[PDB]
């Protein structure tokens, strides 16, 4: 059907802005702290503490496969990259303080995509 067509445009398009809101919320990690997903050879007790593990280059992953159905899902996971983080280490680490930052400096940018995704439809 055409409108399967016409939604598949704008998930498209979706994932042609949620690429570039991305882009953006990782130029605020200079230092990679968030990049990858945490390696269980070298944290091996990491999923007793934290039970859904998220990063940067997984949402690229999901983002990619078009499986970002709004917004709100793509804000969710960027979330417990913070929050993960924010329990993890203990607030005077240099983990814990880049995710402070990341919080702070990426809410402009997902302020501003909120903004483009409800005028944009
Ligand atoms: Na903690």
């Amino acid at each position: 059907s055409m409108e399967q067509v016409a939604m598949e445009l704008r998930l498209t398009e979706l994932t042609r802005l949620l690429r570039s809101v991305l882009d953006q919320l990782q130029d605020k990690d200079p230092a990679r702290i968030f990049a990858q997903p945490v390696s269980l050879k070298e944290v091996p007790d990491y999923l007793d503490h934290i039970k859904h593990p998220m990063d940067f280059a997984t949402m690229r992953k999901r983002l990619e496969a078009q499986g970002y159905k709004n917004l709100h899902e793509f804000e969710e996971d960027f979330d417990l990259i913070i929050d993960n983080c924010m329990k993890y280490n203990a607030r005077d680490t240099v983990f814990y303080r880049a995710a402070v930052r990341l919080r702070d400096q990426g809410g402009v940018v997902l302020r501003q995509a909120r903004r483009e995704v409800d005028s944009i439809g």
